[PDB]
């Protein structure tokens, strides 16, 4: 797309606002921080391709009571000004609360089965969401972003997230070295990942992409849980453990900072994130 | 694509290796540079998708005699390990010297007509890439990588460089501010950027990007040109001024460093750059006056 004459500020080649963490990843993806994007020039960018941006949520049995918050801050704070549709996946469609919605922004509501066991309801979110590509998400968004429900936006989520595959920094771990990573490590399992690999560790609550590769990455974790299961094995932390290892071979265009994905009760608020973006509900 | 397993040194979240210098535009494109990539994660990578790229040089009039220690360069240096077309456009081609090339790797040589203007031989290049796109000449490559002759390979210049639409920081400009970017700066011409304006200062010796991205590009620069034409103006710096204003409002979607664009007998070789890429050789002798 071309971009109209813009005024800000100039890039410093010589002079990069953040030195004191890892912008791009060894395969030249960008590693997104606060500093080191232009909003301005991102949002005139993806309006300019008229991008509307997919957002599933999975609100099923007590986790209803989340959904609330979690859409009134995502108004406030996710894709504004941007082509925005939500999907809430829920077992009561009944329980939706009426979200006020800005301009171009809509929300369906997807009635799906409540699994008895709390891992099950985590880890068949891939299958929905693989099911759900298909039958309506290709035709009707550009990007997916999948995230838990048990969060609220605090600070700006914007396009500079979006590129066909990305994956988030665990805020548990973003400091660990990958021997320490929980990893599956049973070589049992679809899922495993020994001691010597490994990049990173990724959330299991925030990743995305375009429809594309989102349809791609769910059917792959979902495959690999059900061999899983016909084996009588299951992966130590579930679907984040697929998608972990869907990431090492696949290797996301983007990476979100832990300002994506945070608990500020169990971390606090250190100083390597300048700012808390989307962060934990005590639970 | 999936990769197999592969070992190397775990990347480290909160050690970055390269602090002295920008690695990412604000639209959150790389900037190549040493340090900032895994080579052998990138050629799988691309070996994967069977990817084939194609390296456009234009050697007219005098500038055959840089074709030898180009070609031969490129085929030590230049995306070694992958399938390489070289489109090599010539006024004279039985003038192009033998060079033995590598497996996988083409030779494939063009006659086009030499301007009389040097002003033109460097501008309708554009014009060139663009109507041998169309024609499906330089369409069945998967990335197409548009280089000067007077240049010489000194070190790796791989696939770190692919993505859809790529420009590379001149070596005279790098560290300049906008206002000192030397862009056509009369608002009657197409390639017009004003003080205020600006990212980078990008060398139109060294561009490329997908078939598709390319195709726009050039073809765009030279419908450009024309217009200045028509209006009886050409732009201060040529094809480079009108890359320029393309790239300012077509984001690339990497920036290489000068590390791929360099001279070295004219600017040293300063410690920001770790290594010399792509250089350029003397070219007074080859001058022909209009
Ligand atoms: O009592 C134990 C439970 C663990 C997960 C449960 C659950 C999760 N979910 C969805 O799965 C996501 C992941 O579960 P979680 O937030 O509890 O997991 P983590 O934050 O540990 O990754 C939630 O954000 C919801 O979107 C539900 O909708 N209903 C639920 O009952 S219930
Ligand atoms: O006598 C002055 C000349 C300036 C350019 C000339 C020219 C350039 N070219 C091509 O245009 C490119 C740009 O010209 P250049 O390398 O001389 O200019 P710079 O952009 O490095 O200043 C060259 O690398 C060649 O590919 C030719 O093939 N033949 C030429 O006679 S001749
Ligand atoms: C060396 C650091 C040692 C300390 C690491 C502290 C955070 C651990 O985090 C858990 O990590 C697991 C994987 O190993 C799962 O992703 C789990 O869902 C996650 O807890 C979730 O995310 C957390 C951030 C909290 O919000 C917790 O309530 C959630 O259940
Ligand atoms: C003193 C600080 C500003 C100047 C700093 C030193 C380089 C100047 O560079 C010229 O810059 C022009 C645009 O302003 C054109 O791109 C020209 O082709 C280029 O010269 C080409 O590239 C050069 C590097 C040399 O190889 C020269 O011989 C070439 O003709
Ligand atoms: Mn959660
Ligand atoms: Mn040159």
């Amino acid at each position: 797309v071309s971009l109209p004459r813009m005024v800000y500020p100039q890039p410093k080649v010589l002079t990069p606002c953040r030195k004191d963490v890892l912008v791009v990843t060894p395969w030249l993806a960008p590693i997104v921080w606060e500093g080191t994007f232009n909003i301005d020039i991102l949002n005139e960018q993806f309006r300019l391709q008229n991008t509307t941006i997919g957002l599933t949520v999975f609100a099923i049995k007590k986790y209803v009571a989340f959904l609330k918050l979690f859409l009134e801050t995502a108004e406030k704070h996710f894709m504004v000004g941007h082509r925005v549709h939500y999907y809430v996946f829920t077992d009561q469609p009944a329980a939706v609360p009426r979200v006020t919605l800005g301009t171009g922004r809509q929300l369906s509501v997807l009635e799906v089965r409540a699994y008895k066991r709390w891992q099950d309801v985590s880890m068949r979110r891939m299958e929905m969401i693989s099911d759900f590509c298909e039958r309506r998400f290709l035709s009707e968004v550009d990007y997916l972003v999948c995230v838990d429900v048990d969060m609220e936006f605090r600070d700006h989520v914007g396009v500079e997230i979006l590129t066909p595959l990305f994956g988030t920094l665990h805020p548990g771990f973003y400091g660990s070295s990958r021997e320490a990573f929980t990893y599956e490590r049973r070589p049992q399992s679809q899922a495993y990942i020994p001691k010597d690999e490994g990049d990173f560790y990724y959330g299991g609550a925030f990743f995305g992409g375009s429809v594309q590769e989102v349809q791609r990455l769910t059917r792959a974790c979902h495959q690999a849980m059900m061999v899983d299961q016909a084996n009588g094995i299951e992966a130590v932390w579930h679907d984040e453990s697929h998608l972990n290892k869907y990431l090492l071979r696949h290797k996301p265009t983007k990476v979100l900072s832990p300002e994506y994905l945070w608990d500020q009760q169990l971390l606090g608020w250190p100083a390597v994130l300048r700012k808390l973006r989307f962060t934990a509900v005590p639970k």
